[PDB]
């Protein structure tokens, strides 16, 4: 006869990917092909840190100079570093990250505007001169480094050396957060450690 469909299924959820430091996370999507011209963005996403120092996220897609957005570590800590005119913001975090632990972290961009909280905590703001309060990026995004790092702009070897860690739940406007779909761009995928 019929037994009906039942929906049980918990195969565990922790996307966690592993980085080595070269790992670069390409993520060419769109928001919605049609108007291509945000006010605002959203950035979420939790990492699992080993070290101090090394750019997390990188996106941009739009210009050939212009609306730099990133996130990398310095010093043992994050910064949400973009200039979309010429002035770099880096709204760095007052919080320790290299605790090999999940940690939180968040980002509310507003024209010039923007803020960075490490688990909606003590955020970390800061604007540019009003010089470009209209930026157009397809939501793309680059996570875990840079297969072309020259867009670290000037900063120390941060950028010169990616991030060696875990991230998961990482998404902006909420986009992304598949990471295994576009990462498959990469050639090798890892997951995390301690498990």
């Amino acid at each position: 006869g019929s037994e009906k469909v039942i929906i049980e299924k918990a195969a565990g959820d922790a996307e966690a990917i592993a980085f080595d430091g070269r790992t670069y996370m390409e993520y060419h999507n769109a928001v919605t092909k049609s108007e291509k011209a945000l006010q605002s963005n959203h950035f979420e996403l939790s990492i699992k840190t080993e070290a101090t120092q090394g750019l997390i996220l990188w996106s941009g897609k739009g210009l050939e100079r212009s609306d730099y957005i990133a996130l990398a570590i310095v010093d043992g800590f994050v910064q949400m570093m973009y200039d979309l005119g010429s002035k770099p913001v880096v709204l760095r975090s007052t919080v320790p990250i290299n605790t090999n632990h999940w940690t939180h972290i968040k980002a509310y961009r507003v024209q010039r505007e923007g803020s960075l909280q490490v688990g909606n905590e003590a955020p970390i703001t800061g604007s540019s001169p009003l010089g470009a309060t209209q930026l157009d990026t397809d939501g793309a995004l680059w996570l875990g480094g840079m297969e072309r790092l020259s867009v670290a702009h000037k900063l120390p070897k941060a950028y010169s050396t990616g991030f060696i860690g875990c991230i998961r739940d990482v998404i902006v406007d909420r986009q992304e957060l598949h990471l295994v779909e576009d990462a498959l761009n990469n050639p090798t995928i890892l997951h995390c450690s301690a498990k």
